[PDB]
């Protein structure tokens, strides 16, 4: 059903683990078929799981860590701070990234907008 | 004009700096006079600097710090991770916030959304 504020902050903190590891198949999944996601915010939405599946496999050595508690809503949204780390053309690198996501009557992310531009990258 | 990703950053940094203080009459200044704000998100909107300010007198012994950078994007809009801390009702307690907030032409904010509800408080 649609995610209790405590519900959100669990789904959303399994997605980081799901990025972290690395497991494509299972964060695609999160989604629903039909979700929209703009990564980041400001440029144009990717639709559905075929796209979405296509802009992680792009995306995904990375690994991240939710930086600060999953803030929720009793509307089956969240807000969550987090880093990821990636190794840009051999040198390391860091992003601090906003995710707001929104969650539909089945527990699955609907929309998720990426809050974050190169004054959030230290390379 | 629109603030650019780095401006969007000094604007919701002053933010949090007004509100820490306590300056409501600089506060409700930096808002558009038809701004919205839903606080906390999935609660109806407040409108206009007349309920802006009122909220800002309700609510404002309160102390804001920024946890974490702010998260800008090229179009006016940013994220970032607070905590507010109040004592209430004799009883000091913590909110963990994340607002969003969207900046209109002339650097003004627009909308304001603030994501937590009773899991982010610690009493």
């Amino acid at each position: 059903n649609l995610p209790t504020a405590q519900e959100v902050q669990g789904l959303m903190a399994r997605y980081i683990e799901l990025v972290d590891v690395g497991d494509i198949e299972a964060i695609v999944q999160m989604f629903a078929d039909d979700a929209t996601v703009e990564d980041p915010f400001g440029q144009p939405p990717i639709h559905g799981r075929e796209q979405i599946a296509a802009f992680y496999r792009q995306g995904l050595k990375v690994r991240a860590c939710l930086t600060g508690p999953v803030r929720a809503s009793h509307n089956g949204c969240g807000a969550m701070p987090f880093r990821v780390e990636m190794v840009w053309n051999g040198q390391p690198c860091a992003l601090d990234v906003i995710d707001v996501m929104r969650f539909d009557e089945h527990g699955r992310i609907q929309t998720m907008q990426a809050y974050w531009s190169e004054v959030n990258l230290s390379v």
